[PDB]
């Protein structure tokens, strides 16, 4: 791709004409764009769309989308991928053997790496400014850094041994991360640690960071299992990360390399320009849902994140790039072409 | 086991209100549903269904199908399963041993034991009013069942060295049953013979019997996917039917249980009191397309015959939960709890 196509709102609804893609309302065209050109098209809340835009869309390969406020994925439409029993098959049999455990820990590693990423900047930029929270930044980086220390040591035959001692020891990482963001987080916004979560329960989000948090891990999640299919792996056979809860476990497990580099930094981005405030939370329930105006912007940001350009390995590539790149690295390690490595940034 | 509602047409679009499904066309109302009553939804052609509609199905566990006016799948929703990869192992593991090749002969077997089943039916009917087409319909039951007994015999220990053989034998009994069939449709119709079905690149139809079979086809391979999904199956890691195309190999390979008594007697059915007829055809592009009634007649006469029931297996069954019943059948098999037998009532 290829350009990410928006539909949202009452009343809008998305059809073809004359071999393009369009967006209407009220039977009045609003916008227009060739089908060659899309990567992927979203269809959220109110927004419809006709099964010959359907068509036209999987005709080229157009990855379809649809989604509510929360930015939770009701489904996806795609070209159905061929040839993946091999790939398959030895990704049901790392799972008894090591390869599974070094994929796991790789993973973990990433995550720990770019938590600690994330707190090395964030301490370089309060170095004279606000010296305490520096300190506090560097020293939440080094018990980080020891629990990096700590896993690395960690070896089994199989990952079904290890898998809660991994979590753990991720978790008290991710425990030291998220106390540590807390010192950067302006008081009005009432952020008092991850309550969003996944890993324990489904708490949904009281504060405007969890919430803004909770919406980019789910638009990235769709892009990791985008990612994960596209390489001809199962999606629902993951090696770290799996439960009954029925989501797609390698999707997640590929996150851990992306979650603070794509989600995390553009959140702390508009935090920082007060660019989503505290009152632009909506109560639903006891949640606090993003107000509509929050949502474009979060979810534009976030969009416009993925596709930005990086340095890794000597190319410059967007981040969706190197989501897929590490796919294809999964399974070039599964079919034991070449060792499985964690992203790693620093920026 | 709930509704199925269908779709279709420009101006139509899915929306919800108070917790109903609505079809809805210039802003005003035209059909409202419960959920809970609902099973699936289909959205065909220029209809249209938003996020939230979506959304509400969804949570009711109503599957939701997108399909173009030819009635080819394009895509279909449901809750999420767990979980299937034990299943989906054993079925890349079993394309490697005999197992793929019991399957594949069940299910050329139950092809032909159907095909035979029809022919049965219509000889019977013919016994006395046309004495002669009986005979011909019963000798090429004959033929079939000469080519069954060839394949009772052919053995391997995977499906890769004996599927051409597979499908000749299968070929030729196809052959004899659909001259057969021909002898049965009325001249005007001309039905020469079969075309166009997914087993090989496509041969799109010039006549209205083979665009009614390659619409029902369709349609039962869309209950198909949906079946073999549900059961936590690989659709496009099937074993009989491999293909270049990336077509759904596994659905097409179950569909070999049904598409005789499912879509064959409907379209029969519909022959034979001239519901459809010759002139029901409409040129687009090259090909006989169905006109829009000849089409909803059609649809609605599938998945009516798709929620009839029968007798199967010491119990009263709608032929769609038999299809569901035999894709579970094959995850049993893959699991060594049950060998696979071929769909057959009669």
């Amino acid at each position: 791709g290829g350009m990410r196509l928006v539909v949202d709102g009452f009343g809008k609804y998305l059809g073809i004409e004359n071999g393009l893609i369009v967006v209407k309302e009220k039977g009045k065209a609003l916008r227009k764009v060739r089908p060659e050109d899309l990567k992927q098209v979203l269809i959220i809340g109110k927004a419809a769309i006709s099964s010959d835009a359907i068509k036209l869309l999987l005709k080229n390969r157009v990855d379809v989308v649809f989604l509510d406020f929360n930015g939770e994925i009701l489904g996806r439409l795609s070209h159905p991928l061929i040839g993946t029993a091999k790939t398959r098959r030895e990704q049901y049999l790392a799972y008894g053997d090591k390869r599974g455990v070094h994929l796991a820990k790789e993973f973990i590693k990433a995550k720990m790496a770019n938590q600690m990423a994330i707190l090395t900047n964030l301490a370089k930029a309060r170095k004279d400014s606000n010296p305490e929270v520096a300190e506090s930044l560097l020293k939440a980086k080094k018990e980080i850094d020891a629990c990096l220390n700590e896993l690395d040591g960690v070896e089994a035959e199989m990952i079904d041994k290890v898998r809660e001692r991994l979590l753990g020891i991720e978790g008290k990482a991710s425990k030291h991360y998220w106390d540590a963001i807390s010192l950067v987080i302006p008081e009005e916004y009432r952020f008092n640690g991850r309550r969003g979560i996944e890993i324990g329960s489904p708490r949904y989000a009281k504060d405007i960071v969890n919430a803004m948090l909770n919406y980019g891990y789910s638009i990235l999640l769709a892009e990791c299992v985008k990612a994960v299919e596209l390489a001809g792996l199962d999606p629902y056979a993951g090696f770290l990360h799996v439960d009954v809860s029925g989501r797609s476990s390698l999707a997640i497990d590929l996150m851990e390399n992306f979650r603070q580099q794509v989600v995390d930094r553009v959140v702390l981005r508009l935090i920082s320009y007060r660019q989503i405030k505290p009152e632009d939370c909506e109560k639903r329930n006891m949640v606090c849902q993003l107000s509509d105006n929050a949502r474009r912007l979060l979810l534009a940001s976030l969009l416009e994140r993925l596709d930005s350009k990086t340095q890794y390995r000597g190319r410059n590539l967007a981040y969706s790039s190197i989501i897929l790149l590490h796919a294809r690295d999964v399974v070039a390690f599964l079919r034991g072409e070449r060792r499985y490595e964690g992203f790693v940034q620093k920026w």
